Protein backbone atom coordinates (compact mmCIF):
# COMPACT_ATOMS: atom_id res chain seq x y z
CA UNK A 1 0.00 0.00 0.00
CA UNK A 2 2.50 2.37 1.06
CA UNK A 3 5.19 2.65 -2.78
CA UNK A 4 6.56 4.23 -5.45
CA UNK A 5 3.79 5.47 -7.84
CA UNK A 6 4.57 4.51 -11.43
CA UNK A 7 2.82 3.26 -14.13
CA UNK A 8 1.66 0.34 -15.94
CA UNK A 9 0.16 -0.70 -19.16
CA UNK A 10 -2.93 -2.99 -20.18
CA UNK A 11 -5.84 -4.42 -21.71
CA UNK A 12 -9.67 -3.26 -21.31
CA UNK A 13 -12.44 -5.50 -21.51
CA UNK A 14 -13.21 -4.43 -25.14
CA UNK A 15 -9.22 -5.20 -26.54
CA UNK A 16 -8.29 -1.97 -26.02
CA UNK A 17 -5.00 -0.98 -24.52
CA UNK A 18 -4.55 1.59 -21.74
CA UNK A 19 -2.34 3.11 -19.35
CA UNK A 20 -2.99 2.52 -15.59
CA UNK A 21 -2.31 4.44 -12.52
CA UNK A 22 -0.33 1.90 -10.06
CA UNK A 23 2.02 1.60 -6.97
CA UNK A 24 4.93 -0.66 -6.46
CA UNK A 25 6.22 -2.47 -3.49
CA UNK A 26 7.49 -6.14 -4.35
CA UNK A 27 4.02 -5.85 -6.43
CA UNK A 28 2.54 -3.18 -8.53
CA UNK A 29 -0.45 -2.82 -7.31
CA UNK A 30 -3.79 -0.69 -8.68
CA UNK A 31 -3.55 1.98 -6.51
CA UNK A 32 -3.87 5.33 -7.85
CA UNK A 33 -2.23 7.80 -5.43
CA UNK A 34 -2.93 10.75 -7.91
CA UNK A 35 -6.31 11.38 -7.48
CA UNK A 36 -7.50 12.20 -4.04
CA UNK A 37 -6.87 9.48 -1.08
CA UNK A 38 -6.27 7.32 -4.02
CA UNK A 39 -8.66 4.96 -6.16
CA UNK A 40 -8.05 0.99 -5.48
CA UNK A 41 -8.90 -2.18 -7.24
CA UNK A 42 -9.90 -5.34 -5.55
CA UNK A 43 -10.07 -8.24 -6.86
CA UNK A 44 -12.59 -10.27 -5.73
CA UNK A 45 -11.93 -14.20 -7.42
CA UNK A 46 -15.42 -14.61 -8.34
CA UNK A 47 -16.49 -14.79 -4.25
CA UNK A 48 -18.69 -12.52 -3.11
CA UNK A 49 -16.82 -11.35 -0.25
CA UNK A 50 -15.51 -7.81 -0.63
CA UNK A 51 -13.32 -6.02 -1.08
CA UNK A 52 -11.38 -8.93 -1.98
CA UNK A 53 -7.60 -8.28 -1.92
CA UNK A 54 -5.56 -5.42 -3.37
CA UNK A 55 -4.66 -6.21 -7.27
CA UNK A 56 -1.44 -7.71 -7.04
CA UNK A 57 0.46 -7.32 -10.20
CA UNK A 58 4.23 -9.19 -10.86
CA UNK A 59 5.58 -6.72 -14.27
CA UNK A 60 3.00 -3.83 -14.08
CA UNK A 61 2.03 -5.43 -17.80
CA UNK A 62 -1.59 -6.37 -17.28
CA UNK A 63 -3.14 -8.02 -21.05
CA UNK A 64 -4.17 -10.97 -19.30
CA UNK A 65 -8.14 -11.69 -20.13
CA UNK A 66 -8.43 -11.98 -15.99
CA UNK A 67 -6.75 -8.44 -15.78
CA UNK A 68 -9.28 -6.89 -18.05
CA UNK A 69 -12.03 -5.77 -15.89
CA UNK A 70 -10.03 -4.64 -13.47
CA UNK A 71 -7.64 -2.37 -16.09
CA UNK A 72 -11.62 -0.63 -16.99
CA UNK A 73 -12.18 -0.74 -13.22
CA UNK A 74 -9.53 0.94 -11.90
CA UNK A 75 -8.84 3.39 -15.50
CA UNK A 76 -12.63 4.41 -15.88
CA UNK A 77 -12.76 5.49 -11.81
CA UNK A 78 -9.92 7.46 -12.73
CA UNK A 79 -12.04 9.55 -15.15
CA UNK A 80 -15.44 9.35 -13.42
CA UNK A 81 -12.71 11.22 -10.81
CA UNK A 82 -11.64 14.02 -13.03
CA UNK A 83 -14.83 14.59 -14.59
CA UNK A 84 -16.26 15.57 -10.98
CA UNK A 85 -13.16 17.02 -9.69
CA UNK A 86 -12.16 19.02 -13.51
CA UNK A 87 -16.31 19.97 -14.48
CA UNK A 88 -17.63 20.07 -10.90
CA UNK A 89 -15.20 21.11 -8.44
CA UNK A 90 -15.86 17.95 -6.36
CA UNK A 91 -13.00 16.07 -4.89
CA UNK A 92 -14.27 12.14 -4.96
CA UNK A 93 -17.75 10.92 -3.80
CA UNK A 94 -17.51 12.73 -0.74
CA UNK A 95 -16.21 15.86 -1.74
CA UNK A 96 -13.11 15.21 0.32
CA UNK A 97 -11.12 12.79 -2.13
CA UNK A 98 -12.85 9.70 -0.08
CA UNK A 99 -10.48 6.60 -1.47
CA UNK A 100 -12.49 4.84 -4.55
CA UNK A 101 -12.40 1.32 -4.10
CA UNK A 102 -13.86 -0.86 -6.76
CA UNK A 103 -14.14 -4.89 -6.51
CA UNK A 104 -14.11 -6.96 -9.70
CA UNK A 105 -14.50 -10.80 -10.27
CA UNK A 106 -17.36 -10.65 -8.16
CA UNK A 107 -19.25 -13.74 -7.91
CA UNK A 108 -19.72 -16.39 -11.00
CA UNK A 109 -21.49 -14.95 -13.90
CA UNK A 110 -22.79 -12.02 -12.25
CA UNK A 111 -24.99 -9.54 -14.53
CA UNK A 112 -24.80 -6.65 -12.39
CA UNK A 113 -22.69 -4.17 -10.48
CA UNK A 114 -23.28 -1.99 -7.70
CA UNK A 115 -22.71 0.63 -5.13
CA UNK A 116 -22.92 -1.09 -1.79
CA UNK A 117 -22.45 1.65 0.04
CA UNK A 118 -18.48 1.70 0.01
CA UNK A 119 -17.80 0.30 -2.91
CA UNK A 120 -17.50 -0.58 -6.24
CA UNK A 121 -18.58 -4.28 -7.32
CA UNK A 122 -18.40 -4.98 -10.81
CA UNK A 123 -19.61 -8.91 -12.03
CA UNK A 124 -18.04 -10.40 -14.98
CA UNK A 125 -21.46 -11.50 -16.10
CA UNK A 126 -22.14 -14.46 -17.75
CA UNK A 127 -20.48 -13.69 -21.56
CA UNK A 128 -24.23 -13.44 -23.36
CA UNK A 129 -26.15 -10.84 -21.23
CA UNK A 130 -23.30 -9.05 -20.02
CA UNK A 131 -19.36 -9.21 -20.58
CA UNK A 132 -17.92 -7.68 -17.57
CA UNK A 133 -19.29 -4.54 -16.44
CA UNK A 134 -16.41 -2.42 -15.72
CA UNK A 135 -15.73 -2.37 -19.24
CA UNK A 136 -18.84 0.53 -19.57
CA UNK A 137 -17.60 3.97 -18.86
CA UNK A 138 -21.54 4.64 -18.55
CA UNK A 139 -21.21 1.91 -16.60
CA UNK A 140 -18.75 2.90 -13.80
CA UNK A 141 -19.86 6.25 -14.08
CA UNK A 142 -23.24 5.60 -12.91
CA UNK A 143 -22.14 3.45 -9.74
CA UNK A 144 -19.79 6.22 -8.77
CA UNK A 145 -22.52 8.71 -8.67
CA UNK A 146 -23.94 7.22 -6.49
CA UNK A 147 -21.85 7.56 -4.23
CA UNK A 148 -22.21 11.47 -4.91
CA UNK A 149 -25.90 10.81 -4.36
CA UNK A 150 -25.53 9.29 -0.80
CA UNK A 151 -23.57 11.73 0.58
CA UNK A 152 -25.30 14.64 -1.40
CA UNK A 153 -29.51 14.72 -2.04
CA UNK A 154 -29.63 10.88 0.06
CA UNK A 155 -32.42 9.99 -2.34
CA UNK A 156 -33.85 7.01 -1.07
CA UNK A 157 -33.62 3.30 -3.41
CA UNK A 158 -37.56 3.20 -3.57
CA UNK A 159 -40.01 4.53 -5.92
CA UNK A 160 -39.67 7.83 -7.30
CA UNK A 161 -36.70 9.22 -5.29
CA UNK A 162 -35.05 6.01 -6.30
CA UNK A 163 -36.47 6.70 -9.79
CA UNK A 164 -34.42 10.40 -9.64
CA UNK A 165 -31.40 8.36 -8.02
CA UNK A 166 -31.36 5.91 -10.79
CA UNK A 167 -31.69 8.66 -13.60
CA UNK A 168 -28.89 11.04 -11.90
CA UNK A 169 -26.56 7.83 -12.27
CA UNK A 170 -27.78 7.46 -16.16
CA UNK A 171 -27.73 10.99 -16.95
CA UNK A 172 -24.18 11.61 -15.20
CA UNK A 173 -22.95 8.20 -16.75
CA UNK A 174 -23.61 9.32 -19.99
CA UNK A 175 -22.48 13.02 -19.76
CA UNK A 176 -18.98 10.91 -17.96
CA UNK A 177 -19.19 9.01 -22.02
CA UNK A 178 -19.37 12.09 -23.36
CA UNK A 179 -16.27 13.60 -21.22
CA UNK A 180 -13.78 10.94 -21.91
CA UNK A 181 -17.74 7.22 -28.97
CA UNK A 182 -20.51 9.09 -26.77
CA UNK A 183 -24.50 8.41 -26.95
CA UNK A 184 -27.75 8.22 -24.77
CA UNK A 185 -28.49 5.06 -24.35
CA UNK A 186 -26.82 3.20 -20.96
CA UNK A 187 -24.58 0.23 -20.73
CA UNK A 188 -24.54 -1.25 -24.51
CA UNK A 189 -20.59 -1.82 -24.62
CA UNK A 190 -20.86 -4.62 -22.19
CA UNK A 191 -24.37 -5.10 -22.69
CA UNK A 192 -25.69 -8.36 -24.92
CA UNK A 193 -22.14 -9.25 -26.78
CA UNK A 194 -24.03 -11.44 -29.38
CA UNK A 195 -26.40 -8.90 -30.97
CA UNK A 196 -25.15 -5.41 -32.00
CA UNK A 197 -27.03 -1.63 -31.91
CA UNK A 198 -28.64 -2.31 -28.44
CA UNK A 199 -28.70 -1.71 -24.87
CA UNK A 200 -29.76 -1.57 -21.21
CA UNK A 201 -31.47 1.59 -21.28
CA UNK A 202 -32.50 4.61 -23.68
CA UNK A 203 -32.34 7.97 -22.58
CA UNK A 204 -33.01 9.51 -26.20
CA UNK A 205 -36.16 7.02 -26.35
CA UNK A 206 -36.72 5.04 -23.06
CA UNK A 207 -39.74 3.31 -24.22
CA UNK A 208 -37.41 1.06 -26.75
CA UNK A 209 -37.17 -1.37 -24.00
CA UNK A 210 -40.37 -1.10 -22.35
CA UNK A 211 -39.72 1.79 -19.91
CA UNK A 212 -41.66 4.74 -19.28
CA UNK A 213 -41.03 8.23 -21.31
CA UNK A 214 -44.17 9.61 -19.85
CA UNK A 215 -45.58 10.36 -16.21
CA UNK A 216 -49.08 9.06 -17.90
CA UNK A 217 -46.70 6.09 -18.53
CA UNK A 218 -45.19 5.31 -14.52
CA UNK A 219 -44.40 2.03 -13.45
CA UNK A 220 -46.90 2.01 -9.93
CA UNK A 221 -46.64 -1.49 -8.97
CA UNK A 222 -43.75 -2.93 -6.08
CA UNK A 223 -41.07 -5.14 -8.12
CA UNK A 224 -37.51 -3.08 -8.73
CA UNK A 225 -38.31 -1.08 -5.29
CA UNK A 226 -41.13 0.60 -7.09
CA UNK A 227 -39.75 0.89 -10.47
CA UNK A 228 -36.84 2.50 -10.10
CA UNK A 229 -34.94 1.49 -12.75
CA UNK A 230 -38.24 1.54 -15.00
CA UNK A 231 -39.33 5.31 -14.12
CA UNK A 232 -36.00 6.47 -14.42
CA UNK A 233 -36.85 6.57 -18.04
CA UNK A 234 -39.14 9.26 -17.25
CA UNK A 235 -36.30 11.50 -15.97
CA UNK A 236 -33.76 10.29 -18.26
CA UNK A 237 -36.07 11.51 -20.97
CA UNK A 238 -36.24 15.01 -19.53
CA UNK A 239 -32.67 14.97 -19.20
CA UNK A 240 -32.32 14.36 -22.91
CA UNK A 241 -34.56 16.93 -23.93
CA UNK A 242 -33.48 19.34 -21.75
CA UNK A 243 -30.05 18.70 -23.57
CA UNK A 244 -30.62 17.86 -27.07
CA UNK A 245 -34.13 18.96 -27.53
CA UNK A 246 -37.15 18.11 -29.65
CA UNK A 247 -40.83 17.62 -29.77
CA UNK A 248 -41.99 14.94 -27.13
CA UNK A 249 -45.76 14.29 -27.25
CA UNK A 250 -46.49 17.88 -28.92
CA UNK A 251 -44.57 19.39 -26.43
CA UNK A 252 -41.33 21.49 -28.41
CA UNK A 253 -37.95 21.71 -26.13
CA UNK A 254 -35.26 23.61 -27.07
CA UNK A 255 -31.85 22.31 -26.46
CA UNK A 256 -29.38 23.85 -24.43
CA UNK A 257 -26.40 21.43 -24.32
CA UNK A 258 -24.62 18.50 -22.40
CA UNK A 259 -22.42 20.76 -20.01
CA UNK A 260 -25.55 23.15 -19.08
CA UNK A 261 -27.61 19.96 -18.37
CA UNK A 262 -25.11 18.43 -16.07
CA UNK A 263 -24.26 22.02 -14.25
CA UNK A 264 -27.96 22.35 -13.35
CA UNK A 265 -28.63 18.74 -12.61
CA UNK A 266 -25.63 18.26 -10.33
CA UNK A 267 -26.88 21.64 -8.52
CA UNK A 268 -30.28 20.05 -8.43
CA UNK A 269 -28.61 17.20 -6.48
CA UNK A 270 -26.29 18.94 -4.01
CA UNK A 271 -28.31 22.23 -3.27
CA UNK A 272 -32.05 21.39 -3.39
CA UNK A 273 -32.59 17.56 -3.46
CA UNK A 274 -33.55 15.57 -0.46
CA UNK A 275 -33.98 11.99 0.68
CA UNK A 276 -37.79 11.89 -0.16
CA UNK A 277 -38.02 14.48 -3.44
CA UNK A 278 -40.34 13.19 -5.81
CA UNK A 279 -40.03 14.00 -9.56
CA UNK A 280 -42.68 17.05 -8.74
CA UNK A 281 -40.18 18.20 -6.51
CA UNK A 282 -37.05 17.45 -8.96
CA UNK A 283 -39.12 19.87 -11.23
CA UNK A 284 -38.95 22.69 -8.81
CA UNK A 285 -35.01 21.83 -7.91
CA UNK A 286 -34.21 21.79 -11.65
CA UNK A 287 -36.20 24.90 -12.50
CA UNK A 288 -34.30 26.88 -9.39
CA UNK A 289 -30.89 25.83 -10.34
CA UNK A 290 -31.60 27.00 -13.73
CA UNK A 291 -32.68 29.70 -12.26
CA UNK A 292 -29.55 30.39 -9.78
CA UNK A 293 -27.32 29.88 -13.26
CA UNK A 294 -29.08 31.83 -16.25
CA UNK A 295 -31.62 33.58 -14.37
CA UNK A 296 -35.33 33.13 -14.28
CA UNK A 297 -36.16 34.87 -17.67
CA UNK A 298 -33.46 32.62 -19.34
CA UNK A 299 -33.89 30.26 -22.35
CA UNK A 300 -31.94 27.46 -19.83
CA UNK A 301 -35.13 27.70 -17.25
CA UNK A 302 -37.75 28.12 -20.17
CA UNK A 303 -36.24 24.55 -21.61
CA UNK A 304 -36.04 23.10 -17.77
CA UNK A 305 -39.89 24.02 -18.30
CA UNK A 306 -40.50 22.69 -21.34
CA UNK A 307 -39.05 19.35 -20.92
CA UNK A 308 -40.83 18.26 -17.39
CA UNK A 309 -44.20 19.48 -19.62
CA UNK A 310 -43.21 16.78 -22.41
CA UNK A 311 -42.62 13.79 -19.74
CA UNK A 312 -45.58 14.70 -18.10
CA UNK A 313 -44.13 16.35 -14.66
CA UNK A 314 -45.82 19.49 -13.29
CA1 LIG B 1 1.17 -8.92 -15.37
CA1 LIG C 1 -21.22 4.65 -26.12
CA1 LIG D 1 -23.68 4.87 -23.16
CA1 LIG E 1 -25.37 -5.68 -27.32
ZN1 LIG F 1 -28.02 2.52 -10.42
Amino acid sequence: ITGTSTVGVGRGVLGDQKNINTTYSTYYYLQDNTRGNGIFTYDAKYRTTLPGSLWADADNQFFASYDAPAVDAHYYAGVTYDYYKNVHNRLSYDGNNAAIRSSVHYSQGYNNAFWNGSQMVYGDGDGQTFIPLSGGIDVVAHELTHAVTDYTAGLIYQNESGAINEAISDIFGTLVEFYANPDWEIGEDVYTPGISGDSLRSMSDPAKYGDPDHYSKRYTGTQDNGGVHINSGIINKAAYLISQGGTHYGVSVVGIGRDKLGKIFYRALTQYLTPTSNFSQLRAAAVQSATDLYGSTSQEVASVKQAFDAVGVK
